[PDB]
């Protein structure tokens, strides 16, 4: 099960990035999917989730700024990240986000996000 992340970058505070998570339709269409992130000195944390039925939920810290979505084909999960803050700096990873099981038993390489002057 490949999880292929892209869309990171280095931006100024107030900037934007769009992350993409490419995976098999068998995974993305049948499971809740999430975007997670991990900064130096901190644990990995879930910041956005989209249920298999399309219901979105967000960490308080990103509400109103980040939007998670699926594409038509259900082969990419996007994270639009607007109004970026220094505190958003982290490596971002996608995975399943089951309410019962959490993520899959492995992780992709992630995509790097740095928000800095
Ligand atoms: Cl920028
Ligand atoms: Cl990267």
């Amino acid at each position: 099960v490949q999880l292929v992340e892209s869309g990171g970058g280095l931006v100024q505070p107030g900037g934007s990035l769009r992350l993409s998570c490419a995976a098999s339709r068998s995974i993305i269409s049948n499971n809740a999917m999430g975007w997670y992130r991990q900064a130096p000195g901190k644990q990995r944390e879930l910041v956005a989730r989209i249920s298999s039925g399309g219901r979105t939920t967000y960490a308080d810290s990103v509400k109103g700024r980040f939007t998670i979505s699926r594409d038509n084909a259900k082969t990419t999960v996007y994270l639009q990240m607007n109004s970026l803050k220094p505190e958003d700096t982290a490596v971002y990873y996608c995975n399943a986000a089951s309410l019962v099981r959490g993520p899959l038993d492995h992780w992709g390489q992630g995509t790097q996000v740095t928000v800095s002057s």
